[PDB]
């Protein structure tokens, strides 16, 4: 009697999940190759596997069953069963969270509170800013403008270092409301959110 075997890719290689896959979703097929047509019945095994993946007992369908984050684990390991009524083979499959964007930028000790003097020199930096973000590769990288745009303040959209662009006065203008608005770079489907920064002007002698 000859046993059973696997034939799939992903037994060799990976297996990609994209994270946004609703539970209750087939991830794939299963397909082994019994030399004497023996009627296969596969199986899920381990319990770290058994609370993500549900395996349809003769079709061979695996599918989800607790939803996936890559946020939380990128990568983990799954051994599967296939039996030939005698004798038991499994195999491990390396699965892969393929990551989404759904994670817009996240700011860190907001809101924001300056004190500067109306002689504050131009080209003067009085703060920086921080968002960070977790996704994968332009999803996950930061660009800071200002939201509207100032004609008194700028901004470094890669550092996040508020400067001052035009001379002030604390006789016009005493304090000055912006928001900094962190946006990540995925060009398909792009997230962004907003921080204030309170720049208080402190007066002198003109
Ligand atoms: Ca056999
Ligand atoms: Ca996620
Ligand atoms: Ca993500
Ligand atoms: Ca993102
Ligand atoms: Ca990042
Ligand atoms: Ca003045
Ligand atoms: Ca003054
Ligand atoms: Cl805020």
């Amino acid at each position: 009697n000859r046993l059973p075997y696997f034939i799939n890719y992903f037994f060799d290689t990976y297996l990609l999940i994209n994270e946004d896959t609703p539970v209750g979703s087939s991830v794939t097929q299963l397909l082994a190759r019994d030399l004497d047509n023996d009627h296969l019945v596969f199986g899920v095994v381990g319990e770290e596997a058994s609370r993500f993946f549900a395996v349809e007992s003769v079709t061979g369908v695996v599918w989800l069953r607790q939803p996936l984050d890559r946020e939380t684990k990128s990568e983990f390991t799954v051994e599967f069963s296939v039996s030939d009524s005698q004798g038991v083979i499994k195999g491990t499959v390396n699965i892969q969270v393929g990551d989404v964007n759904d994670n817009a930028p996240r700011f860190h000790n907001q809101p924001y509170s300056v004190r500067i003097a109306e002689n504050t020199p131009v080209g003067t930096p009085i703060f920086i800013v921080n968002a960070t973000d977790p996704d994968q590769g332009a999803g996950g990288s930061v660009l800071y403008s200002f939201q509207p745009p100032s004609s008194f303040f700028a901004i470094d959209s890669g550092r996040g270092i508020v400067s001052v662009i035009r001379g002030l006065d604390y006789e016009i203008t005493q304090a000055y409301q912006l928001q900094v608005n962190a946006t990540d770079q995925d060009k398909s489907k792009p997230l962004s959110t907003l921080a204030n920064l309170a720049i208080t002007i402190t007066d002198v002698q003109d």
